[PDB]
């Protein structure tokens, strides 16, 4: 068409993950391959390319069609003739059991728009990026090269930034508190380490930087919803600007470095929370977190500043000079120690009309309580029913984005990250040659149905060396 | 009783070496956030007496004033102020996760672990 | 087999729990039961030891099989010929009202693989410790 797409890559869009749908489109999207097999058995429809370049496949993974998304990957075309086009496969089942070969082809961090490298990187407008994760094979495709090749990798950059913040740190409480900050090496054995301190801290504080720039202006160009949903990513750049403004102000002459390292420094402890997205139980804890300050902090703050600064500025005004707890921030601060646990009700006696002065407190405690229990209320009985299972499900999203990432530090190798399936044939191609494949392996079972199901790809069961194929319509 | 016994048991293995690492790191980093800023001129300097104020705000002690040996006022407040927040962020996630994820059926499982442990 | 499981110990140890196997493998072990009965009626196929020692109840009760152990415990046979095998016979029953007598020759403190030794002193790693414990005799 006009844009490109063709019949197939209409299916995928016309969608809209609905069961009359999903239950529709999974049909045709069946048929006309079974057609496009037996009219003209070379055109690999599902390998062509709309004006974006998106396959189908990538559409239905970028829009976020799960239904599609899920027959696309694990279709099963008992009809002869049209068996390659299936992904997938059963080889060897001994009775209950089958080991089946879900295809890899375009959902390996191999080719371009591979769908795990668009379902992590896309939009958040993209509905139910979550859910697509859930699908047999791409769940168990991650967690099994967490398990090998990046859960090593992963602790450790959890081992280094430790090693960063405590050197940061130690920098810090041992800073020079003299005159103006250029501060002159003088020799010793703690200040020739001082001085280290400092070099590795910014050295390694400018490198959150450039791989923050990678991030904003550069590959994954977000937009501004897409900044605060990348969450992350933010705060170990935001770390940085302090850090790098904080140099500026060292050589500058300026006294105010203390400060920038300060605020660098509390996020930069703070930012260890986010390598939880390893150990499953605290990534989902640490989630929620994410969730309060982007959706459930800009409403609450809002509404009690409010009330903090009405019956703040109510006290200040009544009370008159005459200790002098006259300011308008003094007053305000008091009235955030009645909600730590610290109140005095009695905080000056320079009040003129005693009762008002009282129930404004009283008034604001109250209120306060009010306000304070609604932020428990509203999150039980909106959201308590699911969170533990959203939660559950932004974390493997949030672990997938950590191993892509991680890939693409391995520049183009992959020599231990093909991801099993070793181009195993499943078969023949529909005229005669061989059909070698990257498959990850299942295993399964069922104890109702018994798994005669035509499509056996080995004779003798297993895995072991030596492989011997089945008569599968040689 | 012992359904209230064995809840204990179950957040001291599955509750709390989670929380804990977390609000520990929020502590030793908000801490020594403050003990950096403030220089010697009372002597709250020491990172231990420092940890120690940030963990009275939590139980309802807060100074908010306990040492005038800043420079900086401003960023001295705003941080334990992004503390006490935080904390309050973080002692409600503590609540409302143990209850999405399992009050739905405690009741009957601590019920039927005390069954067991009575065994 | 080279374990020493029998077939018993063996459809013990094949079911995982689900529906299907629960409801399947009660009923295979009820048969060959009923036809070991019939044919050899004297060995005591419950009652066989495979090489860690457990019997068919206790690799039951030790893996921890609910569904399995429910059945070995609260079975009835009303074919006759093969009621020896059964454990929940009903003495009186007037009525409404009918008195059971679970069995117990394996599964108290007497035995040294007594399955209510197992199912307590074995490891977390075992499924479903609790739920075994909630079969109608135990629980009592
Ligand atoms: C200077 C150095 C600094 C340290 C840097 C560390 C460097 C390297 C780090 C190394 C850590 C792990 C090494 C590997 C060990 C096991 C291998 C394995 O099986 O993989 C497992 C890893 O193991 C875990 O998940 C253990 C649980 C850790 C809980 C979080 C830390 C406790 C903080 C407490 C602080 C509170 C103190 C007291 C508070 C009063 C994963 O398998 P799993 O099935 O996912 O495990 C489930 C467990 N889970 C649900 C918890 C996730
Ligand atoms: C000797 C003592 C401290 C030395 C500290 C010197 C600076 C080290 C960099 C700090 C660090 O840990 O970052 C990386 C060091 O990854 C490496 O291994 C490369 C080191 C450069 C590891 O962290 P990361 O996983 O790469 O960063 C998170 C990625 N994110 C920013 C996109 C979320
Ligand atoms: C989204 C926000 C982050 C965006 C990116 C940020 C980019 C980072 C880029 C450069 C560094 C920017 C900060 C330091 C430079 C200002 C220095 C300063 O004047 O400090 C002031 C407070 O400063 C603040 O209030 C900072 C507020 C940030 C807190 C974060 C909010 C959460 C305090 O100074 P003072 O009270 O006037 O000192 C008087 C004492 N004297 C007389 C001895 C001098
Ligand atoms: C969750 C967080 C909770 C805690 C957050 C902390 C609470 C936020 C705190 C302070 C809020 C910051 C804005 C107000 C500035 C206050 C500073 C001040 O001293 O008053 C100023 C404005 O005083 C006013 O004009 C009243 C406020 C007008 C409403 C605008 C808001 C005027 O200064 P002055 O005192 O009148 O000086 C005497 C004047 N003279 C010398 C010129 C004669
Ligand atoms: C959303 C919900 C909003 C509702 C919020 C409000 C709910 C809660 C409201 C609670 C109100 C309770 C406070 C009462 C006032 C203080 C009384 C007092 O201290 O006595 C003082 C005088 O005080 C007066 O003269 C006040 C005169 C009566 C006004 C009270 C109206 C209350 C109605 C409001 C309805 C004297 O102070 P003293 O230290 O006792 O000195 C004793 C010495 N002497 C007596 C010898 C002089
Ligand atoms: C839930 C529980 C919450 C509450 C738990 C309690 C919070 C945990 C508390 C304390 C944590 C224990 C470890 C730090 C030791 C502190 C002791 C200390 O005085 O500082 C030491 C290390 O100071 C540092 O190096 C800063 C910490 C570096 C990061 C490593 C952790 C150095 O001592 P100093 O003060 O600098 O002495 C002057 C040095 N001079 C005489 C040699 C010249
Ligand atoms: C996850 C959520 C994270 C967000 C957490 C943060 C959210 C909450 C943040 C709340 C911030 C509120 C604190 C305001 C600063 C203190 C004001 C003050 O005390 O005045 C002091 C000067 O202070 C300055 O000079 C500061 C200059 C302005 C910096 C404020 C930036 C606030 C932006 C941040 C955004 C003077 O002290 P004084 O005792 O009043 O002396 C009065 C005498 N005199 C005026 C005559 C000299
Ligand atoms: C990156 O990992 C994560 C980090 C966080 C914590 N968020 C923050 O960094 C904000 C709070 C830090 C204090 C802010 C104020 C300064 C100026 C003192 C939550 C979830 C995560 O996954
Ligand atoms: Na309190």
């Amino acid at each position: 068409d006009s844009v490109g797409n063709t019949v197939l890559h209409a299916l995928v869009e016309v969608a809209d993950n609905t069961a009359d749908n999903t239950k529709f489109v999974t049909s045709m999207y069946n048929e006309i391959l079974i057609l496009g097999a037996k009219l003209h058995p070379t055109l690999k429809l599902e390998e062509l390319i709309n004006k974006k370049g998106l396959t189908p496949l990538a559409l239905a993974a970028s829009s976020g069609k799960i239904g599609v998304l899920a027959y696309i990957l694990q279709r099963e075309i008992q009809e002869p003739e049209c068996r390659h086009l299936s992904r997938k496969f059963t080889e060897w089942a001994y009775g209950p059991v089958h080991s089946s070969l879900y295809d890899l082809s375009c959902i390996d961090t191999c080719e371009k728009n591979s769908v795990l490298e668009v379902i992590a990187y896309s939009s958040s407008e993209t509905p139910n990026r979550h859910d697509m994760l859930l699908v047999e094979p791409l769940n168990r495709l991650l967690q099994d090269k967490w398990d090998r090749f990046v859960k090593r990798i992963f602790y450790f950059n959890f081992f280094v930034y430790c090693l960063y913040m405590i050197v940061f740190t130690t920098a810090a409480y041992y800073r020079p508190v003299d005159g103006l900050p250029p501060y002159k090496l003088k020799n010793t054995v703690g200040d020739y380490f001082r001085v280290t301190g400092e070099i590795l801290s910014v050295s390694g504080g400018v490198y959150f930087f450039l791989r923050g720039i990678q991030y904003f202006l550069q590959r994954r160009p977000s937009m501004k919803t897409l900044f605060v949903d990348s969450y992350s990513e933010m705060l170990f750049f935001v770390q940085s600007l302090f850090m790098l403004g904080s140099v500026v102000l060292y050589f500058s002459h300026r006294k105010e470095y203390v400060a920038s390292m300060v605020f660098s420094l509390a996020m930069g402890w703070t930012n260890m929370l986010y390598y939880t997205r390893g150990f499953q139980q605290m990534g989902i804890y640490a989630v929620m977190i994410e969730k309060m300050i982007l959706r459930d902090l800009c409403r609450f703050m809002f509404v009690y500043l409010v009330f903090l600064f009405g019956f703040s500025t109510a006290v200040v005004t009544l009370i008159e000079d005459g200790d002098s707890y006259n300011s308008l921030y003094s007053t305000c601060l008091e009235l955030f120690k009645f909600t730590i646990g610290m109140g005095d009700l009695e905080f000056t006696e320079n009040y003129d009309f005693k009762a008002v002065f009282i129930i404004l407190l009283l008034a604001y405690v109250i209120l306060t309580y009010i306000l304070l229990l609604n932020m428990l209320i509203a999150l039980m009985g909106e959201t308590v029913n699911k969170i533990a299972q959203e939660s559950k499900n932004i974390w493997k999203l949030q672990r997938a984005i950590t191993i892509l990432d991680t890939e693409k530090s391995f520049l183009k190798c992959m020599r231990k990250a093909f991801r099993s399936g070793k181009l195993l044939q499943v078969g023949y191609t529909p005229d005669g040659k061989d059909d070698y494949r990257w498959c990850f392996r299942v295993d399964e079972v069922n104890w109702t149905t018994w798994n005669t199901n035509v499509g056996i790809i080995n004779e003798d069961p297993g895995n072991c060396e030596g492989v011997k194929r089945t008569l599968s319509f040689s």
